[PDB]
């Protein structure tokens, strides 16, 4: 067979909810998840707010003893992963363990436990660093832990491509299923970089919004007053499955993965091609992969991180990739307006969002879009959700630091 | 079906700063393990490491630019430029979009992470470098090299601890075969020999503590082994679609014919006692390549010099290759000389594996004075070994968490 790949399970922790359903309901209602940071002293930090996961309870998934061996990014990823597996109804036994794998990464990994470990080294010396330091912090250990907990013995990988992480893991999980390495994969990304070193690091690059007096208004993609991105935490995970295998068990199929495209800006360490041409290359490759034209794409969940340079360039890329006719019929929005930029989880969370839009024939809004840049030639779904009619394909973009770009195209099922 | 070949190689390792120098050294059984002198190792339980010697960034970039990059990135860039130049690949406007990068790291920029955190803690948030993020995160070898060389094809970074370098090469090959690119620069780099890195692996007790004889510490399969020896470096390959390479006159070292992956699903730090995870990855690679055990002349093992690890791998190799295959095969761990290069282990060892096909010569497992009894395999103790009509060789990397990979290369 030419092996097709479908989404049969989804799982999510985000600043606007701790399940896919809660998050999606909140997004359709235009709710922000951005709040002040309470868990450390933000006093001389130029940005003091972030998109935080609320009320996270790890004990729902694992013991406090086990959780102590894991940074929160790993706990978040495990939680969304368990959600996704249970949602899929996939059964894992000795017969098929070797055919079920994991592709889950993080952009930065366990910053909090990194900070804690370095503190211990510096205050108490080398012999007082936790024995779990390495496995608690390194980016591949979401995939490691979840495979161990669930007996997943298929391909085990972790892509770490900054803001594109979540998208690339899903894309390559699909590639591996299609190639024959596995019949299912648990795939995505997680991040918890809202720590002192993380906020200072992105602060020092002056990448973040500094609208500290109005956190919920800080993230405003394409708005004339945008001043950098809002950092958020979370996890997004999909169970992907070979189509015949899913059909044969009569699985609920949320969507089909039909295109995955990748490119590099090759421009600058932190700003995008002013062209938007890198983004366009990834979208164009995804479209060719899926065999679709611009008119067939009803929705693009943009990267749209609320940066001056970034937001505008993406619109140029989208127009180039979709063409004139495609551009006229398409809706584009950035849910980062509500969630913030989830970094390693951005791409997987947004892929889930993109799939839900196909499922409900409904597109979430770009909130805070009060005064758009002049001369963008696209409907950016400002303020309020929008219903769509017969949308068969939707696209998710993630365009990260170093110029690493990816797009996924999902098809309605 | 689009075939994939190796047309450029680049390397920084504890035994040399080019592929040729490293290979010559490995064939001569030379160790690159040395005492750490760049920070005070007084209270550290392990005080030695495989270090890159005499690294000079200036032949690739200014001190001003290097300042925006942890050494792991500088190492990766260096091996990447070597590889590109070795390949003779021409990058212009017409083909930039078809040439990509797949390069990762296991841990990334620990030194600049430590430095940044120190600044934050001593001097506050406004004193953290503006380059903190791009200087430390694991995807920025691929980012920086793409920028420096105008590479606009797929840009990824796999970070799978010890299997990183292998997985990046494998997936770069997958992407070429699939049609996403006509060439890829692929591999891994690491420079984790820092205070936090040595303390971190020290606290897990994963390291040899033979501080009195650093060059004897790494002794895969030897009865006295007591954990791995950490090493730094970078290994990079230029991969390219076969027709594209032939059409331009490229020198072709070898063909990538098999890539297999699995997960132990067993424990966060020790392997399936079976070795069955490793076997699954080897078996998948063999099926991908369409070969039997007897067709594999050489396995460059993971063999990190851990008590649990080394033995389990031999079980996996015997299972994957079968009895007849096992009888005709040679197996060695070059980590006996280089140490465990973490994110670079797999890509450096893939280069080694290719060179063994090119020269019909297998490097030794040094320090193998007293092997575990009842391994049923030739582990090439002490001295290099010549081979006859070896058409395929296999490279394994089996990392923390149970993430496994194997690559099979074919002689041209």
């Amino acid at each position: 067979s030419k092996r097709r790949v479908v989404v049969t399970g989804m799982g999510m922790l985000s600043p606007v909810g701790n399940t896919v359903e809660s998050s999606w309901k909140a997004l359709l209602a235009g709710q922000s998840g951005i709040v002040n940071i309470e868990h450390f002293d933000t006093t001389n930090f130029s940005t003091r707010f972030a998109g935080l996961v609320k009320g996270f309870d790890c004990e729902q998934y694992m013991s406090k003893k086990d959780a102590r061996k894991m940074d929160l990014f790993i706990q978040y990823g495990i939680a969304a992963g368990i959600q996704a597996l249970e949602d899929s109804g996939l059964e894992v036994n000795e017969e098929n363990a070797a055919r079920i794998g994991v592709a889950i990464g993080s952009g930065i990994g366990g910053l909090e436990l990194i900070e804690t470990g370095h503190q211990a080294l510096i205050e108490k010396g080398p012999r007082k660093v936790s024995p779990f330091f390495v496995p608690s912090t390194i980016v591949n250990m979401i995939a490691g832990n979840l495979s161990i907990m669930r007996g997943l013995r298929g391909p085990n990988i972790a892509i770490s491509t900054a803001c594109t992480t979540g998208l690339h893991n899903i894309g390559h999980a699909a590639r591996m299923i299609a190639y024959g390495d596995a019949d299912a994969m648990v795939a995505g990304g997680a991040e918890k970089a809202s720590t002192p070193l993380g906020m200072a690091g992105f602060g020092a690059a002056k990448a973040l919004s500094t609208r500290n007096d109005e956190p919920q208004k800080a993230s405003r993609p394409w708005d004339k007053d945008r001043d950098g991105f809002v950092l958020g935490d979370g996890a997004g995970i999909m169970v992907l499955e070979e189509y015949e295998h899913a059909k044969a068990r009569g699985a609920k199929i949320y969507a089909e993965v039909v295109g995955f495209g990748m490119s590099g800006d090759a421009y600058h360490m932190t700003s995008p091609s002013e062209d938007g041409s890198g983004g366009a290359l990834a979208m164009e490759a995804a479209m060719r992969d899926a065999g679709v034209t611009g008119e067939q794409i009803g929705y693009v969940n943009a990267h749209g991180t609320s940066t001056p340079a970034g937001d505008v360039a993406e619109v140029k890329g989208i127009k180039r990739a979709l063409g004139e006719a495609g551009t006229k019929q398409v809706l584009v929005s950035s849910t980062k307006s509500m969630t913030g930029h989830l970094l390693g989880a951005a791409g997987s969370v947004e892929a889930i969002i993109t799939v839900m839009s196909l499922v409900d024939q409904m597109v979430p809004p770009t909130i805070n879009l009060d005064n758009p840049e002049e001369g963008l030639g696209v409907d950016l779904v400002p303020h309020v959700a929008r219903k769509v009619e017969s949308m068969e394909y939707a696209m998710c973009n993630s365009f990260g630091f170093g110029g690493t770009n990816g797009s996924l195209i999902f098809k309605r099922m």
